[PDB]
């Protein structure tokens, strides 16, 4: 029975209001509805694993699981295994799989982030799931972002203090975010960016929605606005989105978008907007490829309509040779040559790298870097041809050519990482020089830039 190289992952996000869900929830599973849709020819065909993000979720866990679990069986007639659930208030993240993988899973991790404090404490915030897939690592972030059309830099501020805060993934990884810890990284949920136009144009947003005529209205959408600036999500991916505005719909109908203010709302208006969203993030070089997005037009107990997205994404087998793991392969090695950080910081501290990598037996440090002035005022720090030549567990290229190697900049003085950026060794040839480059992020915001040149030997 052979390890895959693909699978198929379903991210759902719902803010179900606060209300039971309807009897029949399988177009969600189905990515039926609008937008970018899934092929009826493949109905029956189970993706690999499921995750459910839900937000203001009134339903116990139990609950939840039971509809969910008949909802899958019902589609494929497959009984998919609870990999992980965890809640933070209403907030909430279901991972389920295929039977066939259950011992293909192996290193879950759970954590939740509450964001704001005292007024802002106590209702919104995230909750995520990790886990290694064979030899693949995946994340999954369910937030629920803080609400209202003129907050949109609190959101930004939410998604910081997520990122730097959530604990997934390998602990090892000490200076790594979850930007950095995973193969393939999604961030979905009531992220609640609006639509800003004027309030006397709620009726023209309405007019538009009807007649399928989104651009004027994505152009306005803060989370592409805000991450085009560069203030949130940075080097994150989301699909194009071709379906209505998820919020704020008329409950039992979806024929009603409900924008005006209401005591309920704080007397606040809610112009229909794509609240509801699936990004992500994939180290550089790995197949990732968005299949659906889009919402359901059936499932009406919200004021919100689900969403729904859908993925390949490449996996690696649990490689092991006479070798590594327990021993180096000596035919492998990694070189980085004529290597230097170009940093924001103004700081006068010497910086050292570590390089960390799942092909290597632990982290390496580097010794200290070579501090210059940049022609436009910049520290650039060179490594020369300094660096610890690599040593991979596993020299095979079908193994090594596969792998990533993360790097943080770090200061002597603090040992704090002052960026964090990822290489691929998917590299268009072994045994030459080739050009590598990562831009690096601490908390998620650009830092600076690394780049310089690499040398890969494998044993081909
Ligand atoms: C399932 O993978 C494995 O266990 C093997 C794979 C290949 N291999 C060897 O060929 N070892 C020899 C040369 C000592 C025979 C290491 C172990």
């Amino acid at each position: 029975q052979p390890e895959p190289d693909m699978i198929t992952i379903f991210i759902g996000t719902w803010n179900m209001g606060n209300a039971p869900p309807p009897k029949k929830i399988t177009s969600w599973f189905l990515s039926k509805g609008q937008g970018k849709t899934r092929d009826d020819s493949a109905d029956y065909i189970p993706h690999d694993i499921y995750v459910i993000g839900t937000q203001e979720d009134p339903l116990s866990e139990k609950e939840w699981l039971e509809i969910l679990k008949h909802s899958l069986q019902e589609i494929t007639s497959v009984t998919f295994k609870t990999v992980a659930i965890h809640t933070l208030w209403n907030i909430r993240i279901v991972v389920l799989a295929k039977p066939e993988h259950e011992n293909r899973i192996s290193h879950i991790c759970t954590d939740n982030v509450k964001t704001g404090i005292a007024n802002t404490l106590g209702n919104k915030g995230a909750v995520g799931v990790s886990f290694m897939f064979n030899g693949t690592s995946l994340g999954f972030v369910n937030s629920h972002l803080t609400s209202g059309s003129e907050k949109k830099l609190r959101r930004n501020q939410n998604y910081m203090n997520i990122l730097r805060f959530l604990a997934l993934g390998d602990k090892k990884l000490s200076p790594f975010n979850i930007t950095h810890r995973f193969t393939h990284l999604f961030w979905f949920g009531d992220l609640n960016y609006r639509v800003d136009l004027p309030t006397w144009e709620a009726e023209t947003i309405i007019q538009k929605i009807k007649q399928q005529q989104y651009a004027d209205l994505l152009s306005h959408d803060q989370l592409l606005t805000e991450r085009r600036e560069q203030k949130v999500f940075l080097h994150f991916e989301e699909e194009e989105i071709t379906f209505a505005p998820t919020y704020r719909f008329e409950r039992l109908t979806r024929d009603k978008y409900a924008y005006t203010k209401q005591k309920a709302t704080g007397m606040k208006y809610n112009l229909p907007s794509w609240c509801d969203r699936v990004l992500w993030k994939s180290y550089p070089l790995v197949h990732v490829v968005c299949q659906s997005y889009g919402s359901t037009s059936d499932i009406m107990t919200s004021d919100h309509s689900p969403v729904f997205a859908t993925f390949e994404a490449g996996v690696t087998s649990q490689f092991v040779s006479k070798n590594g793991p327990g021993t180096v392969d000596s035919q492998g090695q990694i070189e980085f040559l004529r290597c230097y950080a170009t940093l924001k910081t103004k700081s006068q501290t010497k910086f050292y790298l570590e390089f960390h990598s799942s092909c290597l037996e632990s982290f390496v440090k580097s010794q200290e870097g070579e501090n210059e002035e940049g022609s436009e005022g910049e520290l650039v720090v060179k490594f020369g041809e300094t660096l610890p030549k690599l040593k991979p567990i596993i020299s095979d290229p079908e193994y090594l050519l596969d792998q990533h190697i993360l790097i943080s900049i770090k200061s002597s003085d603090s040992d704090e990482s002052y960026g964090e950026g990822c290489i691929a060794l998917r590299l268009e040839a072994t045994e030459t020089q080739l050009p590598i480059y990562t831009p690096l992020t601490h908390h998620g915001e650009l830092t600076g830039h690394f780049q310089g040149e690499i040398k890969l030997q494998t044993s081909q």
